[PDB]
């Protein structure tokens, strides 16, 4: 059974959710409390267990590290798969080194600013934005985002659109293809799981490699974190 | 110099007091971040440091009886003992194990109130209530203090008129005596030192024996926790 420092821990509100290796010959516990991951050190003698957070000779939180990746990153695995196996739009090299995904409407100012707040990412070719494109907002939401993707070049058209502020004239077809409403649809249902209906919702991959929102138009620190700087 | 495990942490906002001994043949730090008290525990490999809280068999947090005794403790050992050999009133068994000390005013409704939520406890022989007499609210609150404390057996007097909601009738006499000044003039510049300058201002010493202090009217909670309960 688990030993009485550790139970004593759990007393305190603690939830284990497995054991793991730990330096000095001491035995590690992973556990929450609430919605908060925790770590538990057993000490040498046995008879002492430390809750709380490790750190190595180079300064690196180990405890926090452990549980970005076996508490969070896992987390939103499926969903980054999820919106890179969907229609997206690229906005920038195809090798950028840092990727952002966008579901954005074309009748939506703030998506429109945070088009123009990341150009500088985007062209020094640091970013690469990944529009998913849905129809929720206006009622000729749906006709427009189709018209973009039915376009001959949709990254490029998309691109002039939103740098026109959605003043960008264009070539309105006489109904949404069941492609394009295909995309449009399950693009909004994705975007529904990922729990915000609001335009832009941005998502993105910390330095820790968990999975990041942003809704609206983010502000001078939060753009700074979504582009990677 | 210090490990660079306990280093990382210190750049981490910690500012270190001493060293302490801890068990497994780790070593421990005492420190602060901000105003809160924070233990270290250098792993056995030495190459890493654990800031969290130590448990032992029994469940006892011994990092918090150690904050607890090194850093809060000692805070108002002085006050206590001032109050301790001031001129107060006692109310209760002379031998109660729980101490309770009360800055109060004779023009005060919740000096009286607190006077009766109190019964139980004092009447049990439970918790003895030691009045530090002031006269700060009302133009009469010096001369009514001063006349209970001229009285055949102030400490009854002041019960009585804590019970009649400070109606009792009092013998008046013709000026505040020097003794009497001297007694209300160094009970107000103590409570002043205290940093409440609301009546009632009440003192009284936790499980952990670390000074604590209570304003006002407390509630059932507060109350319980002052009796001792």
């Amino acid at each position: 059974e688990l030993p009485a420092p550790v139970k004593a821990i759990e007393k305190q509100g603690i939830t284990i959710i497995k054991t793991f290796d730990a330096p000095g010959g001491m035995k590690g516990y992973l556990g929450k409390y609430q919605d908060m991951g925790v770590t538990i050190y057993l000490t040498p003698d046995g008879k002492h267990a430390i809750s709380g957070y490790m750190y190595n000779e180079k300064g690196e939180n180990l405890s926090n590290t452990l549980i970005e990746k076996e508490i969070y990153a896992p987390a939103g695995r499926e969903m980054w798969q999820r919106m890179e196996q969907s229609h997206w739009l690229l906005d920038g090299k195809k090798d950028a080194p840092v990727i952002v995904y966008v579901f954005a409407d074309p009748f939506c100012p703030y998506c429109e600013q945070f088009w123009q707040q990341a150009r500088p990412w985007v062209d020094s070719g640091k970013v690469q934005l990944r529009t998913l494109l849905v129809g929720v907002i206006k009622p000729e939401s749906p006709a427009t985002a189709a018209a973009i993707l039915a376009s001959k070049d949709p990254a490029k058209t998309w691109q002039q659109y939103e740098a026109s502020g959605g003043k960008l004239k264009l070539n309105v077809p006489a109904n949404v293809s069941t492609e394009q409403m295909k995309v449009l649809s399950d693009n909004e249902k994705l975007m529904d799981d990922l729990g915000a209906n609001v335009t832009p919702a941005i998502y993105y991959m910390s330095k820790e490699n968990t999975l990041q929102q942003a809704v609206g138009l983010p502000d001078q620190k939060t753009l700074n974190i979504i582009m990677g700087n």
